[PDB]
Formats: C-alpha cells, sequence, structure tokens
C-alpha cells in the first residue's frame, strides 16, 4: 500500500541558481549537496534537485499543466506572492478557481504554485458546485 | 512560509485510463471525477489528474530525471514491485542509486518511483556512501 508522496525531484539545468531559488527564496531547508544534486525540506515534503544535462530551460507554452503547489497561510500569501514578484519571477497562469493560487516559474520553467486549501475544502466547494460531469466517491 | 506539497497536478492525455492507472492499479483513493479531471489521495497527497491536450505519451529517453516517488513499507515494496511487473507496466531505470527503489512509467510516461525510506534515512545513508562530493548541512 502507498501511504503518501516520498520525494518529488526536479531534473535542473545548473545546480547553483535552482538551490538559490528553492533555499533563498522559497526558505526552503538545504540539508545536503553534492556535485549533481541537492536535498532540501519544506515541511513534510522531501525535494531533490538533480543535475540534469537533459533539462531544457522550458517556456510554459511549450510545457503542459503538470505542475506542483506548495502549502502557505491566507495571512502570509500576499507577502509572499510580491517577494517573488520583487525578484522577477514569471507568473504563469492567473487564479480563477478556489483558494488563493500563485502560479509562478521556477529557473527550468518548472509550473510552480502557492496555494491557500486543503482536498477537503476544495472537495466541499466542488459538491456545492460541481464541475461539469462531476460524481463524488 | 512554505510548509510542504499542498497538491501534485499530472497532465494527462486520456482521463479514464489514468484515472485507472492511479486508483486500480496503484490503489489511490479516488474522491471525485469530472469530464476533465480528477481527484485521487495518497496518504495525505493530494493528487490531481488533469485532461490537457498538450500531454504527450512521452518515452522516458525523450523527458528528464524530474520523477515523483510514492512511500511503501519494506514489507509491501518487493510484491507490489513485481505486481507491477507482472501488469506490463513500463519501467525506465535500474540502478537503485538512491536506496530501495523500483521505477516505473504511467500511462503518459510520467516518471514514478516506489521508494523505501525517509530523508533522514537517505542522509545517514549517504553518510557512509555519499554521492560525488556530498556535503551536509
Ligand atoms: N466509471 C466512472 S466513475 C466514469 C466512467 C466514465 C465517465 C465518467 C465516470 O464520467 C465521464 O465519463
Ligand atoms: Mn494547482
Ligand atoms: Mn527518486
Amino acid at each position: 500500500m502507498l501511504s503518501g508522496l516520498n520525494h518529488l525531484t526536479l531534473a535542473v539545468s545548473q545546480l547553483a541558481p535552482s538551490v538559490a531559488f528553492y533555499q533563498q527564496l522559497l526558505g526552503m531547508t538545504l540539508h545536503a549537496r553534492w556535485d549533481s544534486g541537492a536535498y532540501l525540506s519544506c515541511g513534510d515534503l522531501w525535494l531533490c534537485l538533480s543535475l540534469d544535462p537533459q533539462r531544457r530551460v522550458t517556456p510554459p507554452e511549450e510545457s503542459d499543466y503538470t505542475h506542483y503547489a506548495f502549502s502557505i497561510s491566507e495571512a502570509d500569501f500576499a507577502s509572499f506572492a510580491a517577494r517573488l514578484e520583487a525578484a522577477g519571477v514569471a507568473v504563469w497562469k492567473l487564479n480563477r478557481s478556489e483558494g488563493a493560487s500563485h502560479y509562478f516559474l521556477d529557473p527550468d520553467g518548472h509550473k510552480l504554485e502557492l496555494h491557500v486549501g486543503s482536498l477537503a475544502q476544495r472537495l466541499a466547494a466542488c459538491r456545492e458546485q460541481p464541475y461539469k460531469g462531476m460524481v463524488f466517491f
């Protein structure tokens, strides 16, 4: 039986700017670094950055909707978004769903999100206003 | 600050086979589906499958090392891996370079992994068998 997400690994083209982005800009804890990668944590999340020459710096129009959302409190959301904006971090989408969301790109074009709200909150909203064709289990 | 992974969203090319893969084959809990997506959980992980016309079925030699690992116990690891193998699930990596792991592909070629062990356990193992140039903080 699978019990959760064990780790998220992102392929990166340049290790130093990716470490700076996740550790310094985004505030994650750096636990180890080696010639070709790094291990960080963000709460329970184990993040691995893996130096990969096959990673392309990918414009958002050229990648699909796969994306990684990090939790933040409502109270902290706006100042964190403003921090990313001050740092010149690009936005790839505007929020049009329930719960605050800020959609931003990492240095290689990985699609990231700040989101406020749990699955339970989303399901409650959907039960009141179901998406087209929605069925619950 | 950021507190963990709020959700993982995977773009999928065909919703029904992807739902079947994550729910039936991997055993995740299906909470809701709609014409363009589904919500599942795996322990505390919120997984969203999002129907995306841009998603391509991607062979593993064409994608970078970005991947998603799910936790499994030492007691369940081998039989779950063997069941995926017997079911014909494609693979993408064989060398265990980060501990006890099984590397497999979803129907669209998303790179998945079964892994036994926490970040703390991986750091302890790396102290004895470190990656080249490894530094611990
Ligand atoms: N087996 C299920 S729950 C199902 C099958 C097909 C569906 C669907 C749901 O909504 C759109 O088309
Ligand atoms: Mn999202
Ligand atoms: Mn891994």
